[PDB]
RNA sequence: CACCCGUGCAAAAAUGCAGGGGUCUAAAACUGAGCGGAUAACCUC
RNA sequence: AUAGAGAGGUGAUCCG
């Protein structure tokens, strides 16, 4: 259940020093210092309007009941008696530090000096949560630049520029001309039509070209150092590379302004011209607001989609305050889509013009109440009996073509102001929002959302508490090498104004002539007929997936696997499998799985061949063959990207530790050095010879493994696995070589039980593959043994070669139990 | 059905009840996840 | 000269 003491809107309970500090919830993630303790004394901070209030407090806990919402009693704990409490002998009271004992290294590389208290931590993890996603979304660009090939893009750094680069083409070291001609071969490849915003430009003739070789070199350049910086730990100046953008060269800055500006100025020349109808007519419902203030409004509840970000759902307030009144009826479909829109305005300036105040009510008492839906029934009657008058003249000004037609003929603009309050150009935002746009051309789909959101989140933490700190007193001063976290409010805002524009895509270019080879070849079709199944497998947008991050003749082996076929038609529910068994053979539920698998993995020309139910027949197959290709890829990309983050990590932690102390040894030749470090362990002659004792288990360099339990287990799995297994692992993951040659590594399959054994059974094969002609360790041998006589992934074989992340534990046992793995299908633990 | 911590009852190294964790994990809370199911709309093939 | 289909924007719709 969700914590009580969040429901009574206690945000969060800091410490400094001595003293202990309870924030509580304002407009947004802003925070508001409500009380401070010192000791069982307390002076309350916030008195205008107060969240909660303090009924007892002892030294091991604080009672709240809360105001605002529904009055709910919780208890928080004192974070200062944090490892501190019982049959601990009674240990003094002080702040606590982080599970990984990195707490005063970390401080002092962001900061300049060790701080007494719990905050600079949270805005530190933050920042690392910020690098940790960046890592995740850049693995996966390069990953789309290196499929097309059918190496360069690693060590490609931005102090190379093309004028220099040029200079190898008649170079003497071969190894620096395989370089170049790498280049000369990448720009030439047809699927760079794929990604065409990031390498075409459209110019008057008009028609879509290649953009300049000079152009080109910079984006992949660009992409190309986030990948190196983002998983690797750069030593020296380039550590800070990210947060010193504006020092890059005059090439890499122009090309960043030229692929952010193309959306920037297609969306701002056409606001007038394709809103005009909207405007005119709001305006004339809205005639108390200056119509050139009013319009600039509507920029702002459209444009920058900020209506949606009000703290709650303006769509249920809708859906609930339109229930069953005449002007919703079917009868009105051609102004049923503006009506509700037009409404939306008027439901956006309500709490920002004159009832800005009460919207504090609905979003608290939403935030301490499932029984929420009664909250929205009783927020839309208001609603209703003031602005029953005003929707109802929209919903007649909007009547007839005389108004929704004049409004655009009428030709009658303001046209007064220069062009402001827009969305800014590239000349105004800066290169971290313009390389994070960059990125976005790559990626697909959801991954964008996901990207941006999450960033905006973490500047947001990172913003409040800032500002809980200005108010506290406290210093924040960060070093000058990260000044880049001062302004984070800017970058807060430019990110927000990215999340309205960002299309989620990049559509390709109008040279589909050349994609009919791809679209023909993932069908394994390779007259008249053969056009029409062309179109429309392009433009499906599970196409665009599928031929990005993957390679069309080897996604259509793939599927002739039937285990892997099968499990992904489980997933889908058996409502869905109806609708498609109807459409594709013109039953029990079981049975009807078995014969789609059966159609999908044995698809060819001839199934293809009045003609409306044939014409609807193919469509359905060519829906039901792209469905199913998708989710497999994208489930096995989205597992692989789990262990980015976990190598990530290690080679994080590794400069961390280093400089706390600890003796590591060099993490690129054995990626297991971290977990021996922390344990107190060295290799000897290539083992370990130092079998368990509690002594070892107390001197634990962090509190994870200061576990007697799981220090056993870990132990016990270091003996068990090979340098060069965790090696070959490590750059599986990191180049997608798993998911490259599914062709190969999903041949002989028996059953799938769920996405992580998928994958896990692909990388295991991959590696029986890789060391079949080399000798192999004992343990190896016994896991590829068993792999090869189960048909399935070892489990064992997983704890072994999962072992670097071992220092943290939660990450270990994530990644290497099943069940535990993804949040979304929870399962029983397996230790 | 993950990890850590506090507290109370039971126990010699541990069990249970009840809580907290933006400083545990892809993982604090407020717009239930939408990853499936298509309609009139301006414009495109 | 005229007739296809997916796109920024909203209803539909099932899922735990
Ligand atoms: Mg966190």
């Amino acid at each position: 259940t969700k914590s009580m003491a969040k429901a009574a809107g206690v945000k969060s309970v800091f410490a400094v020093g001595n003293t202990v500090y309870m924030t509580s919830f304002g407009r947004g993630n802003d925070a508001v210092l409500e009380q401070k303790i010192v000791d069982t004394s307390h002076e309350p901070l916030n008195i205008d309007d107060p969240a909660y209030q303090l009924n007892v407090v002892t030294m091991n806990g604080y009672s709240v009941t809360g105001h605002r919402g529904e009055t709910v009693s919780a208890v928080t704990d004192n974070p200062l008696r944090r490892f501190n409490g019982r049959k601990k002998d009674e240990p003094e009271q002080s702040v606590p530090t982080d599970m990984l004992c990195l707490k005063p290294t970390l401080e002092k590389k962001f900061f300049g000096k060790e701080f007494d208290d719990n905050i600079h931590i949270q805005l530190i993890y933050n920042i690392l949560d910020i690098e940790k996603i960046l890592a995740v979304y850049s693995t996966n660009a390069i990953y789309a630049l290196n499929n097309m090939s059918a190496d360069f893009f690693m060590k490609r750094t931005t102090d190379e520029t093309f004028d220099d680069f040029e200079k190898k083409k008649e170079s003497t070291n071969s190894r620096e001309k395989a370089d170049f001609d790498a280049f000369e071969k990448f720009i030439g490849n047809y699927r760079l039509a794929y990604f065409a915003d990031a390498f075409y430009v459209n110019k008057k003739n008009a028609k879509n070209v290649l953009r300049e070789d000079k152009e080109l070199y910079s984006v992949l350049t660009l992409i190309g150092k986030l990948r190196h910086w983002c998983v690797h730990s750069e030593e020296g100046r380039a550590e800070f590379w990210l947060y010193k953008l504006d020092e890059l060269k005059d090439d890499f800055k122009n090309v960043l302004d030229v692929v952010y500006n193309r959306p920037v100025e297609e969306i701002n020349n056409r606001f007038i011209e394709n809103n005009k109808v909207n405007i005119q007519i709001l305006g004339s419902v809205y005639k108390n607001t200056d119509i050139a203030e009013l319009v600039r409004s509507y920029y702002e509840f459209l444009i920058t989609k900020k209506y949606k970000n009000m703290g709650f759902s303006i769509k249920k307030l809708r859906e609930s305050m339109l229930e069953g009144k005449g002007y919703a009826d079917k009868e009105y479909d051609s102004v049923r889509n503006k009506l509700y829109q037009m409404t939306d305005f008027i439901l956006y300036t309500g709490y920002i013009n004159e009832d800005s105040d009460r919207a504090d009510d609905l979003v608290n008492t939403l935030r301490s109440s499932d029984d929420k839906t009664t909250v929205y029934c009783k927020e839309a009657d208001y609603l209703w009996k003031k602005y029953r008058e005003s929707i109802r003249e929209v919903a007649d000004a909007l009547d007839g073509d005389n108004i929704k037609k004049l409004s655009k003929s009428n030709i009658e603009i303001q046209e007064d102001k220069l062009r402001k309050c827009f969305i800014s150009y590239a000349d105004s935002v800066s290169e971290f929002t313009k390389l994070i746009y960059l990125l976005t051309r790559f990626l697909s789909g959801k991954e964008i959302n996901d990207l941006v959101t999450t960033l905006i989140n973490k500047f947001d933490n990172i913003r409040s508490f800032l500002e809980i700190m200005d108010e506290l007193g406290l210093d924040r001063t960060f070093t000058a090498e990260y000044s880049f976290f001062e302004g984070s409010t800017k970058y807060l805002a430019e990110l927000v104004e990215l999340n309205s524009f960002v299309k989620s895509c990049s559509f390709d270019i109008n040279a589909k002539r050349t994609m009919y080879r791809d679209a023909l070849d993932i069908l394994g079709i390779e007259n008249g007929l053969r056009n029409f199944i062309a179109s429309n497998v392009i433009d499906s947008n599970r196409f665009k997936y599928l031929v990005r991050y993957g390679n069309p003749k080897k996604i259509r082996e793939t599927a002739k696997c039937k285990p892997a076929v099968r499990f992904v038609l489980n997933e889908i529910p058996d409502a869905q499998i109806e609708r498609y068994y109807e459409a594709c053979c013109p039953c029990s539920a079981n049975k009807r799985r078995e014969k789609l698998a059966d159609m999908i993995a044995e698809i060819k020309f001839e199934n293809f061949s009045s003609e409306a139910e044939i014409k609807r027949k193919n469509q359905a197959i060519i829906r039901l063959y792209l469905t199913v290709m998708y989710i497999m890829l994208k489930n096995l990309v989205n597992v692989n990207a789990r262990y980015v983050i976990a190598f990530h990590c290690v080679e994080r932690d590794t400069k961390l530790y280093a400089e706390s102390g600890l003796e590591v040894g060099n993490i690129e030749k054995n990626k297991t050095n971290l977990t021996m470090a922390v344990m107190g362990v060295k290799l000897e002659n290539g083992i370990i010879k130092t079998e368990f004792d509690k002594s070892f288990a107390e001197n634990a360099a962090n509190r994870y493994l200061r576990n007697a339990r799981w220090y056993k287990l870990i132990l016990d799995n270091l003996k068990k696995s090979e340098r060069a297994v965790v090696n070959e692992f490590r750059n599986t993951v990191c180049h997608l070589n798993a998911i490259r040659n599914i062709n190969i590594n999903i041949k002989e399959i028996k059953e799938v039980e769920n996405y992580f054994a998928l994958y896990h059974y692909l990388i295991q094969k991959h590696l029986e593959n890789r060391f079949a002609d080399k000798k192999v360790e004992r343990d190896t041998g016994d896991f590829i043994s068993k792999l090869e006589e189960h048909k399935t992934y070892c489990k064992d074989f997983v704890k072994a070669y999962c072992t670097p992340f071992g220092y943290n534990l939660v990450r270990y046992k994530n990644l290497t139990i099943d069940g535990l793995f993804d949040k979304n299908y929870p399962g029983k633990d397996d230790s």
